[PDB]
């Protein structure tokens, strides 16, 4: 069946490319993607799939049962775009103003319709069902995933596969890593009340900013001391909002961070640190903290059995592209949330560009080699013909 | 022959009273004192003295020649309001809402307009020359005092003399203190400079909040250990502007601060100091530092021989403090000329939005300047 | 009657000079000075005065009582010399050891004896009692101020006056101010417990330097932002014991300060903020704390009565010396207990070299006008006859 | 061979564990081992192999010559024990108080003499040479491995092969990792001077006890923000020599830090930015800096090609244990010092006990299970065999 798959799949290709680049002229924002899941919902038409719509709100969850009895694959591909001002370079660069698929997830969505419609004409050679999973709000908290898992997308779901394309990766292969592998990611703002007079006067005044700036270096002891130096955790002040007037000793500043840890134990302790820091400055400084702890994505966690499985099933079906171990990545990614209900793997597709600059995710000229389309269906493709046989 | 004047001054009160609540009910704003600067010229009109309406911008000089020669005393009193909105439940209360005389230059104003009416009658009295400097923009930087230095005020003069009414001393003498009185004031803008960047790739970016944060830590040892203990020394930073996005690590922050020194000497050293910090940082962490350093008020010396003078001659009269942490741009008078800046007991909150006063400061006021003058 | 005084002091200053260079010649330590305490007891033997001798330590207080009924002045003058090496080269110099009178401790107790031994020969002139109060062990803590106090060196005195000559204070004046005119001392130890361990898991300890540094560098708040900028206050510390091996997170860590204070309220302002950021420390970096915190010299108050009286007593009496106000001094002086005891006035004199290049106290250059021997003497005895008239 | 090779290694357990005994009895300190140099060299004699006993002080290079054209691959045992006192209670623990073999190099010993007596029996099996390690001072800085390659040990050597047991991972497997698994290490002296004075006049010193913890303070930001969240790194101050008298300013303080990098270029990133600190300090604070930084092991980097080569020939034999990748390790290796000379691979045999409390390398408890001596011999030799066929 699998040299069927391919063969199927390459004389697509065309249709992927022509999807992609549709969809990325079209972007819309997290919570907003009205026309793009319309238009997802709308390819399924003439196709024999069941299509449930709404699932979270935007959600789409498209089965496709073989007939007969067996496990279920769930595979996922995201559809929103993020506010960046496109600045590509392309003839479908986005038409809609300050927002751009500077992630790929208009490539996601290319591949998956195009596998999802081949799939749907292979029912005669897999058992059980394929869960395509179509989501939206990735990119900005709380997310799509968890609204989707809330409206039951993993009901009967054994296991869950997701890909992402690279633009920082060589293109020409596909990437895995069993066990943690994008950081989770945490939330905070701190307000430090101190208490304000006239500059001439500090005796009489509790200087707010002085106490921040004092937070500020005794934070970095998080990472540097708390942390060991085997796991990774970043702790960033983006905003110290101190500003006043010259000769007035401040009397409150508000801080806000951002907090990631590639593994939970590790996300647990730089929230327990950055607590104890909190609390201390008050009896410190004797100022008064009120500190907001914002839990946001888990640290995605690729089951080791599963992940073997799909790398080893991938380096068996001899196609024309490599597999190899990766090293975790920086970002969040609310696959995370499946990867917590369900044994996943959320593996790598290269999509780094062959000629011109390589640019990284979210940035203004962001771009794939497009043949990083057909790689990722070959790839998810060749999963689920192999599990579900 | 100083009860006539003493006399002649415990009958003219109720017109110090009066006086003052009139300017207190119409204040205006520094730079912006044009029916007071007004007011203070038309009072002079019938006396005996000569009135410079634009020494300079609204500057009033009133000179009180006595025909002979020849030395020549100023004596000072400003009469600016300030930028707030009066809360006193005042019969006399502003009239000009958002702005209120609540430093008590109304005051200074009110005693100072008699007493130089006063002596205006006593020429025959004293030799050479008063110059009554009637000074706006005393709060608003650069001032004040310092235009009217160059344009004439000082052309002339040997000694200044002031008085400032304290509205927290109980309220039944004159304070005073030799020496270096007042602080003197400097400023500064720092703009820290590193490399933004996602927030998930430390190494890549150079974050400023964390040098700005570094900075205003190691700031603090230019008064802990750079300044002597005997030095009177504040280096505040009151602004620390670095709102950002959570999620992005921040690429530049401006820092204002705001300097104190009780010297000059002390003033220089906190800049010289201020400036090493900031050059340091680049070196430690990769900044740019793009540092304004702007001086501001000197440091109010009182010369001691004068002070001691005019406290000698006020005690063998009839019927010493702390220093003062506001700044005096009568500072600026001080340090061109040998001077004097005394303080009046007012207690019925300087700059406070229900600022009142005793108004037996008024009478206090002209009685021991006057007793100066004659001398 | 002063016209006596004067003229017998004056009679006897070439007795002041050879009791001084005496002196000066066989110094002894604080805590130590055994000879000299017994020259000043056999200095009074033969004289009609009251002998006291264990009132505390080498302590001696010796009573002229006029034999009538009325008040107690003590004058103080005290007599240890100091761990350093003469270098003056005098013909009368040091041939004691290592040490040497370089604060002038010999010129007060030499003034002191000649001026109680004319004193005795006035009872007729004066009402009720002088104490004299020959005091050693003033250069180094406790000091010999606190322990002849708890001997009862006060009883029924009613005011106390003392004398120091001023190496870089003009000849030929007194010199007075009231209130506080030098500074008060406290001296305290830090011990930061931390947890040690190898130095590359930090993670599994807590380091006791770090916490130490940050602690350190949080302490400058005190002077920079708690004390008004009119007080005068200094926080050093002289001891960072953090010693250990290179790549040891270090357990414990040792810190020890010396602090400053014009005004009683300026050091119990700092102690508060000392402990205030040692309680902090624990909280924020979950170290443990043992801050000793040992006052010692009460800053000096010249209770503002007294010190003006003798002023003016001084400026009244036709002296061939002037009288004038000064600045408070930095360095510390035991007499603050008594004056913390009794209203007390501490006067200097003045004693710079008229000639050569003048070396401040505790200088190995360190020299003093004769002069200010006899200045000292009539300054003195006027105020006593005055006060007990 | 090859089903040979496994058959006389496992006739032959027993003379491992035997070995093993008795050098564990007889541990010596790095620099010091002149007897377990002197038994080695014994073994080999009457055995068919070429061997060479000064290269470098106590160095031991055997060469197992086919005599027929071929590669030259290099397999190392390190043989120095370590300064600490036995305590695991078993019959044959050290009989040399205070010594101890503590990193199972008495294991890598054995396996290693009996592995080489048998492949002296295979010159008809394998082509090539075979040049075996049996490496001193692998413990104390500046170790072995230097030496031995300055005195041509790696001379027509193509790989190098080392294996470590781990009394922390599970008998009976052998893990390996491409890249870099072990730490390279750093320390630094930082004398930091300003100017001593009086205690009570800070503005006439330049107190080196703030600059030095406001240096201290600063340097978190090394681990903290200048190195990636990926990055493996560590900045440990274990000495802050700031000891003085609690009134005098300090003039110098001496710090003393350890680092450890994963990776060279993270290494070379923390001296970097540890010298832009150590040169910023003087800048900001006007103290004169003395920076001596001194490079010790390099991190150990597993050539990708040949550690991917030594686990695919793993686990294509078929051999009684199993073959999986680990994560890097924090402990130092001059093993390290090959790696940077030729492509090689250090990989690492389960050691842990089957029974009881399982401790860590270099504590007086550890213990390991005598089955990775076998183990370690198989998997040495099938690559041995199948690289030199
Ligand atoms: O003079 C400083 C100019 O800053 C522009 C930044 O571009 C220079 C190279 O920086 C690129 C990556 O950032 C590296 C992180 O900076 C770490 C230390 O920054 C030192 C400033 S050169
Ligand atoms: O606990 C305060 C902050 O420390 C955070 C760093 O934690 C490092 C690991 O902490 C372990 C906690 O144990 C506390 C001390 O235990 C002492 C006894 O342990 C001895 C065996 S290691
Ligand atoms: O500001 C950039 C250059 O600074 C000018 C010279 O600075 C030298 C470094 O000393 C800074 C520390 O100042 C401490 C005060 O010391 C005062 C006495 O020093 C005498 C010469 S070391
Ligand atoms: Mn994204
Ligand atoms: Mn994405
Ligand atoms: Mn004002
Ligand atoms: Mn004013
Ligand atoms: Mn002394
Ligand atoms: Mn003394
Ligand atoms: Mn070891
Ligand atoms: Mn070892």
């Amino acid at each position: 069946m699998n040299q069927q798959l391919i063969e199927t799949l390459k004389s697509k290709e065309g249709k992927m490319i022509e999807i992609r680049r549709y969809l990325h002229q079209h972007p819309e924002l997290s919570f907003h993607e009205d026309e793009t899941a319309k238009y997802i919902a709308e390819f399924y038409k003439g196709k024999d799939v069941e299509v449930e719509t709404n699932v979270g709100p935007r959600g789409i969850k498209v089965t496709i049962d073989s007939g007969k009895p067996g496990k279920t694959l769930a595979i996922r591909a995201d559809f929103d775009a993020l506010p960046i001002t496109e600045d590509t370079g392309l003839s479908f660069a986005s038409q809609n103003k300050g927002v751009m698929h500077a992630c790929g997830h208009d490539a996601h969505t290319a591949y998956m319709l195009v596998l999802a419609e081949t799939l749907a004409e292979m029912k005669d050679s897999f058992t059980g069902k394929v869960v395509v999973i179509h989501q939206p709000a990735e990119e900005v908290p709380p997310g799509g995933a968890k609204t989707m898992i809330e409206n039951g997308v993993l009901d009967g779901v054994d296991h869950v596969l997701g890909v992402h394309v690279m633009s920082t990766m060589k293109t020409g292969k596909v990437y895995y890593r069993p066990g943690y592998v994008q950081t989770g990611r945490a939330f905070f703002k701190l307000k430090v009340q101190g208490k304000g007079g006239h500059g001439s006067s500090p005796h009489m005044a509790n200087d707010a900013i002085v106490a921040g700036s004092y937070f500020v270096t005794a934070l970095q002891t998080v990472v540097s001391r708390r942390l060991s130096p085997f796991e990774t955790g970043v702790v960033t002040i983006g905003s110290f909002d101190g500003k006043g007037q010259f000769n007035v000793i401040k009397d409150v500043v508000e801080i806000e961070g951002d907090v990631r840890g590639l593994t939970d134990a590790t996300k647990a302790t730089i929230e327990k640190e950055i607590k104890r820091l909190s609390k201390g400055l008050e009896d410190m400084y004797g100022v008064t903290c009120t500190l907001e702890y914002n839990d946001d994505y888990p640290a995605l966690y690729n089951d080791p059995e599963f992940t073997e499985y799909v790398a080893k099933t991938l380096k068996e079906a001899n196609l024309d592209f490599g597999v190899e171990m990766c090293e975790p990545q920086p970002p969040s990614e609310d696959f995370a949330y499946y990867a917590k209900e369900r044994p996943s793997a959320f593996i790598y597709t290269g999509a780094a560009v062959e000629n011109g600059e390589i640019y990284p995710h979210h940035h203004p000229k962001f771009n794939i080699s497009e043949k990083s389309l057909l790689i990722s269906a070959e790839a998810v493709g060749t999963v689920v013909l192999d599990y579900l046989k």
